[PDB]
């Protein structure tokens, strides 16, 4: 009886195995745009992905991860609210069964069709497993997806999903450039939070871009043909793999922009 996103094992159940689910800095949250304060002290955000080395794509039973070589400082996130250097390790998405839901963060209670998470870890902790034990261990760059025009830079991901339909399947996924997944603007909101899946560790600086990217109905339909289940098991479509907004508690969401 493992965690997941079903009636019997979904977000409302997680606290039983992972009591930090009811903690002081859980993610995601609703971003109240009228309450978030511009912070003139926020340094410029630096997304350096020119030397990114993608390796593999994995269906982990919850989402799919595009994994990167993080054995040296190739693709890094710096600046913004961050101190030091954060190495890209993987990206994944959360998405809905329909276009009116799927994002984890919400904007004035608005749900997007999906949300991309580019996950990075603080190199002062030496490895990802040590970083997740620290309050400043991870930086996740979150990008909203809306349904409209196709995102050309997403199509190589959409076209490999057939090959990783079920839990535990992977495929070679070299030479993928994550710069093709960014919006024009790097305006963002930031707040201290957590992993949005078990074990829900409170180790994440969240950086959520204001500008969504557009993907096509056909692109997000291919996400929804994935499976939570393993090969040969009854089909359970991989949809609605999102955690709802959590209480903000004693936190301020800061804006990079006026
Ligand atoms: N939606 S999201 O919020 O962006 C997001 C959600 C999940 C993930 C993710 O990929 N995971 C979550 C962390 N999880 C963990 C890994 C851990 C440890 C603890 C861990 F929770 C340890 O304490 C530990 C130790 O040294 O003792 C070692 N490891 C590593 C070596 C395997 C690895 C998988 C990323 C982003
Ligand atoms: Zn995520």
């Amino acid at each position: 009886h493992h965690w997941g996103y079903g009636k019997h094992n979904g977000p409302e159940h997680w606290h039983k195995d992972f009591p930090i689910a009811k903690g002081e800095r859980q993610s995601p949250v609703d971003i109240d745009t009228h309450t978030a304060k511009y912070d003139p002290s926020l340094k410029p955000l630096s997304v350096s992905y020119d030397q990114a080395t993608s390796l593999r794509i994995l269906n982990n039973g919850h989402a799919f991860n595009v994994e990167f070589d993080d054995s040296q400082d190739k693709a890094v996130l710096k600046g913004g609210p961050l101190d030091g250097t954060y190495r890209l390790i993987q990206f994944h998405f959360h998405w809905g069964s329909l276009d009116g839901q799927g994002s984890e963060h919400t904007v004035d209670k608005k749900k997007y069709a999906a949300e991309l998470h580019l996950v990075h870890w603080n190199t002062k902790y030496g490895d990802f497993g040590k970083a997740v034990q620290q309050p400043d261990g991870l930086a996740v760059l979150g990008i909203f997806l809306k349904v409209g025009s196709a995102k050309p830079g997403l199509q190589k991901v959409v076209d490999v999903l057939d090959s990783i339909k079920t839990k535990g399947k992977s495929a070679d996924f070299t030479n993928f450039d994550p710069r093709g997944l960014l919006p024009e603007s790097l305006d963002y909101w930031t707040y201290p939070g957590s992993l949005t899946t078990p074990p829900l560790l409170e180790c994440v600086t969240w950086i959520v871009l204001k500008e969504p990217i557009s993907v096509s109905s056909e692109q997000v339909l291919k996400f929804r043909k994935l499976n939570f289940n393993g090969e040969g098991e009854p089909e359970e479509l991989m949809v609605d793999n999102w955690r709802p907004a959590q209480p903000l508690k004693n936190r301020q969401i800061k804006a990079s922009f006026k």
